């Protein structure tokens, strides 16, 4: 439970609302919100996983490929710290192959 | 929409161009060069970068 072993830290310290990046640009604020970060909140808030207690496993291969798809792969926004990825013309992973093939 | 009048007000055409063209919410479409600079806007280049 240590902040520094915490692998949310790095992704709620760049979605804070007192780092410019957040505070001016509406866009990853609204890129940080979607992913479930609020970055009005404190750090210890941004990092808890609100409303839970235990995670269990369930072990469905085909419901965690759907859900690394909507999260990761492809998203309706961004993936916050991504505007040199947006910048060449790709927003997500399914965009890549999408307009670039080889 | 049919008609528009002129009113004459420079302090409220000020605070409009502002609000618009200068400064807005989300950065004006086709400026993702821009962005990827560090500036989504007008107001963000001097506040960013000064000389």
């Amino acid at each position: 439970e240590d902040v520094r072993k915490n692998r949310l830290k790095p992704l709620a310290t760049y979605c804070s609302v007192h780092n410019p990046e957040i505070s001016f640009k509406v866009t990853n604020e609204m890129q940080c919100r979607e992913n479930s970060i609020d970055p009005t909140k404190p750090l210890a808030e941004r990092m808890k996983i609100e409303n839970c207690s235990i995670i269990e496993g369930t072990g469905n291969f085909d419901k965690c490929v759907s859900q690394v798809e909507s999260i990761l792969v492809a998203p309706k926004l961004p993936l916050p710290a991504n505007i040199e990825a947006a910048s060449s013309g790709f927003e997500s992973v399914d965009q890549v192959f999408r307009f670039a093939s080889s």
